[PDB]
């Protein structure tokens, strides 16, 4: 009875997507907008209406935005740049409240938890902002040695999972226990940049992570016995994973060869259905708040929004 469309549905232009694989350029609001960081501007897309707003463009030479990340309730977005910038601007007024600096390099990684953002940088560096203070730098995690191009809270904030240019995964702590802020876990069996990172809707404790092109596998880990439960060759660069409770389903972001993307079966991981039209690497996935469709970002200047996890009456 699944019927998962071989095609896009709709295709948004982006035209000049910076092709750098480690920023973190698209995300897809709970008021579902799609936030586009186009090299130096930033655009909001309803896929409701398909009206646009050019939301910002950065204002000194050579700048560009490194990561966007939308707020739980979709009335903020959180912007990294490369001048190690955390920027805070409330959309419907188009103004930025905040300006925050902290980091030595760009900010490429942005999760938030509720009031705390926290931002991953080049510097390899995690810093926690309380977004409602003067004073927002109240935490420094540092677990890795090159950039930190994969962050991600868990939905029930237990956790905090980190990938990296080192080929780490750190999984960290809410806040500080008994040994401070040094992670619980710290996995090391990728060899290749870490930049998919997403926890399971259904299961707690169990994050799924995505190597790149010396790598090429998708780990299932459980973050609290710290034993990987599925190391799954995809044989390509994994750049972004993303997990539908649907029909309990994995779809992965790829590159070299195929630019696609594949849906697995969980916790089987068999192939479902491979995802073919970007025409170069993937770099990044979000998923519509409904659940629905999935929007890819590619080095082709496309997003493309694939249908392919309706429920079809």
């Amino acid at each position: 009875c699944r019927y998962i469309p071989s095609l896009p549905d709709r295709i948004l232009d982006a035209p000049e997507i910076r092709n750098d694989y480690y920023l973190n350029l698209v995300d897809w609001s709970s008021g579902n907008v799609l936030a586009v960081a186009l090299d130096n501007s930033v655009y909001l897309w309803s896929a409701s209406s398909g009206d646009i707003l050019q939301l910002l463009q950065m204002e000194q030479p050579g700048e560009y935005i490194s990561s966007v990340a939308w707020i739980k309730e979709g009335n903020y977005l959180a912007v990294g740049t490369s001048s190690a910038e955390v920027q805070l601007w409330d959309v419907q007024q188009q103004k930025r409240l905040r300006n925050m600096t902290s980091h030595s390099a760009r900010v490429g990684s942005l999760s938030w938890n509720s009031y705390i953002l926290s931002s991953g940088s080049r510097s390899g560096h995690i810093h926690h902002h309380d977004v409602r203070v003067a004073e927002h730098h109240v935490a420094t995690l540092s677990g890795h040695s090159q950039e930190v191009c994969g962050l991600r809270w868990a939905p029930d904030g237990r956790h905090l999972a980190s990938g990296g240019n080192d080929n780490l995964v750190n999984v960290w702590p809410s806040a500080p226990g008994e040994g401070g802020w040094v992670p619980l876990q710290t996995f090391t069996q990728h060899q290749g940049a870490v930049k998919a990172v997403a926890w399971c809707p259904w299961q707690s404790n169990v994050l799924a992570t995505g190597g790149g092109t010396s790598d090429r596998h998708i780990r299932i880990w459980n973050v609290c016995s710290g034993a990987c439960l599925s190391a799954v060759d995809a044989h390509s660069q994994v750049c972004s994973i993303l997990w539908s409770p649907h029909y309990k389903e994995l779809i992965s972001g790829h590159g070299f060869a195929q630019n696609q993307l594949v849906i697995w079966k969980y916790p089987t991981m068999a192939k479902v259905a491979e995802l073919k039209g970007h025409t170069s690497r993937v770099l990044s996935l979000t998923m519509s708040p409904d659940g629905a469709t999935v929007a890819s970002a590619a080095a082709d200047e496309t997003l493309r929004l694939w249908r392919c996890f309706e429920l079809d009456p």
